[PDB]
RNA sequence: UAGUAGUAGACA
């Protein structure tokens, strides 16, 4: 029962009024809001922005510090073990104190030095112990760290102490950039740097050892900067070691290289706690490699022989973390540019290019800072800029000046920025990182995009970034109430006329609309719904508006939602379940959406803004909101996602397989157009042909902005037709939309703690904090927050474009042009059609002039680049709305290579795989080798989907299983190898207990993770019914194991579990009580109780679980604890009730396995399993494979598919009415559920009980020759083997 | 110019 609401009565809008409108707009000269790009307005544009930033920013002739650790090699490097550190530690422990301090550090690290040497034999036998055999010590305390007692340190060293232990006005110095002696230094100091790390110190295997194996890896071994990398391993490693709770505060030394590199780890804040940083000096014999004499403390000088002391470096964990694994980071981004390299010329590129990109992307890992972030991340936006048309380029460049220059880094990137973007405003696409030229914007593109990606998401300062992420939002609240004031709340709620618009013509306005062009819009988008009324009203009636709210996922979530303003009067943090069951508890029922929004239209709605965490300039905010404001949300999307479905300019509403196949309809549709003849209709039968063309506008910031009226929407909304009979469900949407017209914005209780640390308080600080009148939350109106009307407004500027076509065509009906928008993300494609005279239009000047002088004033527009008249028009049209097209962020060109890259990177299907590629060794879920071996070989066929080449993922995926295996100690010659106690070799082993994880990409592929098990159980079943071996059955008691600790991602057999470290309404119900419950209640599990009663119950089962609590707590500093104790080898697994080692788990399981009889029960079991278990693996192993005389050819990019149960087994185990009930509302056919599960058993019995049906319980990039079928896109794959070469399969 | 960070006062 939807309540009776209030409706919009229609306003009489006529087209006619706006062509007339349109006429006079165009009847005068219209500038266009972007510039043609010559390469002399680059030059001037960055001539003139280097003398104003020389104005802008106060010099500094002190280039600042930009690499993160300091280091050189001259050998080969070799891993460091236990004994090696020992004997490098004594070695370069004499070589210091042989040496002569001179700063503060120097004075400093000769202590540590001295202190260290002169350690009793106890001391060193607990210094170099495992935590097994470790005991305490007066002068060691823990195993790898000493005490430094001040009494050991001399003036100079507690000088240094106290200046590393310890504003409202300032302006940051910068370099000279205007300077050409600058420049040389910086470009000279860089380039340096760069020859210095240059310098040299199945099928797809086959096609690997021939192909990355030899122009790649067998060229980057023996560079600098492999070994440096490894290196720089060793040494975070042993940072990582030294920021436990228990090691952090006492002192560390630690020496690599046969004594040539020195660690001086000083006393610090943990790593577990946030906001910490572990601080430390690095001594170094002075050599090649990241060396930068300029910011070294000292240059300690013995016979010949330069020792570089650095400077004491705090780094935090994030930095620290990305320190670890520069050397794959680099790897892989190396491996991305050689791949689009080889799809760019057809051939493998030369050995010192593929060095000297490897250096630049050694270099760009190691200096993780904020400041090269943001201009790689201006870079990306800055290079589709130079390569169109018309852009906003010089808003652009004068974007990319507003910023200081600290380090000889930034100037030398500056230069290369400049010359790069001079080059290509000139024009063939020169590398911004090396000699060669392209032939594809595409490939210039990516370096530039594998570059940014080099960088991790976390660099921006946490107390600026929090305070800039408010900033927008409130400076456009207040210039909506500015607006409001100056024209009064009517005219900017509820629009203004045609009539108004006339008289005042400054009314065409950001937040405000036209309500003429609205009700225009609608009946424009209308002339298209109206003929699929029936499939339209059947979509909005298909949301299912009379189920209850909270039975749905959505609802009950793990997202962050807003809870309640508390005493102090902040906006609580809470979470989707948490309100749910807090509502559920306050009333007896489960209301409907419709009625959820009777219960809670009265509230107010509000919304709190955190941080995302981007590696972008400027960090964006995500809102937070409250339940009635979802409630709202809900209503007014769904209703606006089931009519947007129905309309084909609209982009946001596809899958985003649709998405692809669309715009490259789009795209041949516009190519067909250009292909005929217009020809000009003339009194005399005297024809003039024209000839066609396309402008392709990529138009940015058409979406959201907080710069609307959501007030639009509601005639937006009256307007629309749909098919229902009455306007219930219409004014239930137009009420929604009034009540989230006002919203509480509250800000952040970081945000206000820091500002109340403040004493006095800046203009700017004072405007800002004035937008709250109690201090916490102030008013917004008309901007609705980010993401939340995506759907509504995507239409509403489809319906837009439309009205300004309709518009075009009833000002120029004798000219036949062609429009194709494509309203997709927040970006839009604008397609335009225009005619140009063919052989000097000399009959095309006489007929404009006769036009106009026919009283037709608004052909002045079209006689000469008539598109530059339509975008003019269009850009009009779309802010009688309040959509501003971004004049910076919008290329114009003749050809549609920026907007596809621009809507490829924007696609979630087609994000780049390098992306994708550098997160498989970040972020890994804590818990467990098989699980983080899981996710991470799960990332990397991710990284095949999105178009990563074969040999390029299999590379990835062995530096994964490297790094994991590392982390756990599985690999050989570790003790937690699994060899070593069980009596099999490693590939048999199971994979959660050690096992060799290594496997081809293509099996992980098709065959999915877990296949090796798979496999192994099956030759384990094999080997136990044909041959009876001992050793070959002693397999089989390993599994069984893994079923007991199970018992007591997924797993085909058991896990290993692993110690995890860590509400309201948690704990109202008594845990034997769940458990009742849950035993009872078996139908349940695949499907969610509907009734309150017991859905209560079902929620708090929710939350009282340990994967769900873990959920919650994902990113924490305390994670590094997990990895810490798994490193150190301690009491991580759980056995028998308690926490152990393990090894004490491989001891166990070998007993167990040596131990292990066959009951055929078992037997029975593992061949239920074995059947379970497409036969990928025959197809893979039957197939022939060989090498035509051709090239390689790449096309176009197409997105294909690779490829109820719960309601049944549910329907199977409803005994009682609620159940019985809920499992009829879930199914979608009730009356079929019988036979459904008749045919399943029947099934399960050719191939019942409880438990077995308990146990039993993807988009690819491709080109556009493959087909759907899975077969076809793993062809596909196997023929794509080869970087240059040609497979015919 | 101890580091990170920043033309919002931080870690401290």
């Amino acid at each position: 029962y939807i309540p009776d609401y209030k409706g919009m009565e229609p306003i009489g809008a006529n087209i006619e009024d706006l062509v007339d409108y349109s006429k006079d707009w165009l009847s005068r000269a219209r500038n266009f809001s972007f510039f043609e790009v010559k390469g002399t307005a680059v030059f001037e544009c960055f001539n003139s922005n280097e003398a104003n930033h020389c104005q802008r920013y106060p010099m500094s002739r002190k280039p600042r510090n930009f690499l993160l650790i300091q280091c050189s090699l001259i050998t080969s490097y070799k891993p460091a073990t236990t004994l090696s550190d020992q004997i490098d530690s004594r070695r370069a422990c004499s070589y210091i104190l042989n040496l002569i301090p001179d700063t503060p550090a120097s004075y400093l690290i000769h202590d540590m030095a001295y202190r260290y040497i002169n350690l009793t034999r106890e001391d060193m036998i607990n210094y170099y112990a495992p935590r097994i055999q470790f005991k305490q010590t007066q002068n060691v305390r823990e195993p790898g760290t000493f005490k430094l007692t001040s009494s050991m340190l001399r003036a100079e060293s507690k000088a240094m102490l106290d200046l590393l232990n310890n504003k409202h006005g300032a302006q940051i110095e910068s370099l000279n950039i205007a300077s050409h002696i600058v420049q040389s230094e910086s470009v000279s100091l860089i380039t340096k740097i760069l020859s210095d790390l240059e310098l040299n110190i199945t099928v797809l295997d086959k096609f690997f050892q021939n192909e990355t194996q030899k122009y790649l890896i067998d060229v980057l071994k023996k560079t600098t900067a492999w070994h440096i990398g490894h290196l720089i391993r060793d040494i975070t490693e042993s940072l990582i070691a030294h920021s436990g709770l228990k090691r952090s505060k006492y002192w560390s030394l630690h020496s690599y290289n046969n004594g040539n590199v020195i660690l001086f780890i000083l006393p610090s804040k943990s790593l577990e706690v946030a906001g910490s940083f572990i601080r430390f000096i690095t001594v170094f014999r002075i050599g090649p490699g990241l060396v930068d004499k300029d910011n070294l403390d000292t240059i300690l000088i013995d016979g010949d022989s330069q020792w570089g002391v650095s400077k004491v470096m705090s780094i935090d964990l994030n930095r620290l973390l990305a320190l670890n694994i520069a050397f794959e980071k680099a790897l892989i981004a190396t491996a991305t540019w050689f791949q689009y390299y080889t799809e760019d010329q057809g051939q493998f590129p030369l050995q010192y290019a593929i060095r000297s990109v490897f250096a630049n992307h050694f270099l760009l890992a190691i200096c993780q800072k904020m400041k090269l972030c943001a201009i790689f991340d201006n870079l990306r936006y800055l290079i589709p800029a130079v390569t169109s048309l018309y852009s906003g380029f010089p808003s652009l460049i004068e974007k990319l000046f507003e910023r200081p220059f600290k380090s000889s880094l930034e100037v030398y990137i500056y230069y290369n920025i400049k010359s790069l973007l001079v080059a290509l405003a000139q024009n063939v696409y020169p590398s911004f990182m090396s000699r060669i030229v392209y032939k594809h914007y595409r490939s210039l593109i990516s370096e530039v995009t594998t570059c940014f990606f080099l960088f991790e998401k976390g660099l921006h300062g946490n107390m600026n970034e929090e305070a800039k992420i408010h900033l927008e939002t409130v400076e456009w609240a207040l210039k909506f109430r500015e607006k409001e004031e100056k024209y009064g709340e009517s005219l900017v709620e509820n629009g203004y006329m045609m009539w108004e618009l006339r008289a005042n013509a400054e009314l065409a306005e950001q937040q405000l609309y036209c309500q003429d062009a609205i009700e225009l819009a609608a009946i424009e988008l209308n002339k298209v719904l109206a003929t699929k009324s029936s499939v339209v009203a059947n979509s909005i009636l298909s949301k299912n508006w009379e189920e209850p709210y909270f039975s749905q996922t959505r609802n009950i979530s793990l997202k962050g939602m807003s809870g309640q303003v508390q005493e102090d009067g902040h906006l609580s943090s809470s979470v989707t379940i948490i309100e749910a069951i807090r509502y559920l508890s306050n009333s007896r029922h489960n209301p409907s959406l419709l009625k959820l929004y009777e219960e809670t239209r009265e509230q107010k709605a509000m919304a709190r803004i955190v941080r995302k965490y981007q590696r972008t300039e400027a960090d964006r905010g995500f809102f937070i909101t409250t339940l009635p404001t979802r409630c709202r949300l809900e209503i007014i999307e769904d209703y606006y996602d089931a009519i947007a479905k129905n309309i084909s300019e609209e982009y946001i509403s596809y899958g985003g397989e649709k998405k692809i196949l669309a715009i490259q309809g789009a795209l041949e549709k516009a190519l067909r157009w250009a292909s005929g003849e217009s020809f000009i209709e003339l009194s005399n039968h005297k024809f003039i042909r024209m000839k066609r063309k396309l402008m392709y506008v990529s138009a940015d910031a058409t979406k959201w902005s907080p710069g609307d009226n959501s007030a639009k929407f509601r005639r937006f909304t009256s307007m629309l037709h749909n098919g229902l009979p009455n306007n219930k469900l219409k004014n239930c949407v137009i009420d929604a939309l009034k009540q989230v017209y006002k919203t509480d914005f509250f800000m952040s209780r970081k945000l206000r703690n820091y500002i109340d640390s403040m004493e006095s308080l800046d203009p700017h600080i004072k405007q800002f904090l004035d937008f709250f009148p109690d201090g916490h939350h102030g008013e917004v109106k008309g901007n609705w927050l980010q993401g939340n009307l995506n759907k509504c407004s995507s239409l509403f500027g489809v319906a837009m474009s439309l009205l300004f076509k309709q518009v075009w065509t009833n000002l120029f009906p004798e000219l036949d042009c062609f429009f194709e928008f494509a309203h997709h993300s927040d970006d839009a494609l604008f397609i335009y059609g225009y005619l140009e005279p063919v052989d000097d239009g000399t009959d095309w000047f006489l007929f404009v002039s006769q036009q106009i002088q026919a009283g037709h004033l608004h052909w002045f527009s079209v006689n000469t680049e008539m598109w530059k008249s339509m975008f003019n028009l269009h850009e009009h049209i779309l802010l009688l709305g309040s959509i501003k097209i971004s004049p910076k962020k919008t290329t114009v060109s003749p050809t549609n290579a920026e907007f596809l890259s621009t809507f490829f990177e924007g696609c979630a299907v087609s994000i780049p795989f390098v992306k994708i590629l550098l997160g498989s060794l970040s972020d890994l879920p804590g818990l467990g080798y098989f699980d983080d071996l899981a996710a991470a070989q799960s990332r990397c066929v991710k990284a095949l989907d999105l178009g990563a080449s074969p040999q390029v993922a299999q590379l990835a995926v062995a530096l994964c299983t490297s790094k994991v295996e590392r982390l756990y100690g599985t690999a050989p010659g570790m003790v937690n190898h699994p060899a070593a106690y069980l009596q099999v070799k490693h590939t048999d082993t199971p994979i959660p207990l050690g096992g060799n994880g290594a496997m081809s990409i293509m099996e992980l592929a098709t065959a999915g993770i877990g296949m090796s098990d798979k496999n192994l159980l099956k030759r384990a079943l094999l080997g136990y019914s044909h041959k009876r071996q001992k050793s070959m059955l002693y397999i089989l008691g390993l599994f069984k194991f893994l079923m007991k600790l199970s018992d007591e991602q997924f797993s085909f057999i058991g896990k290993v579990q692993w110690k995890i470290f860590t509400f309201e309404f948690a704990d109202m119900y008594t845990s034997k009580f769940l458990e009742l419950w849950s035993s009872q209640h078996v139908t349940y599990d695949y499907i969610i109780p509907k009734g309150r009663d017991n859905l209560l119950i079902y929620l708090v089962r929710k939350l009282n679980d340990p994967s769900i609590v873990t959920a919650m707590t994902m990113q924490s500093p305390l994670q590094l604890r997990f990895r810490m104790q798994a490193k150190q080898h301690m009491k991580v697994c759980r056995l028998d009730g308690e926490w152990v080692t393990f090894r004490e788990v491989l001891a166990a399981a070998n007993s167990f396995a040596e131990n292990y009889s066959a009951t055929s029960q078992d037997m029975d079991l593992f061949q239920t399993l074995t059947s379970c278990t497409y036969a990928w693996k025959d197809f893979l192993n039957g197939i022939h494979c060989d090498v035509i005389p051709t090239k390689q050819v790449q096309r176009a990019k197409v997105a294909r598919t690779f490829t109820s149960i719960p309601a049944v087994i549910g329907y199977k185990f409803a005994v009682t009415v609620e159940e019985m009930s809920d499992v009829l509302d879930t199914a979608k056919f009730p009356d079929s559920l019988s036979v459904d599960l008749k045919t399943m058993k029947d099934g399960v019995y050719r191939e019942s009980l409880p438990d077995v049906m308990k146990r039993i319980a993807r988009v690819v990039i491709v080109q556009g020759n493959v087909e759907g079928t899975a077969e076809a896109i793993c062809r596909y794959w196997l023929k794509s083997m080869s970087l240059v070469k040609t497979i015919r399969v």
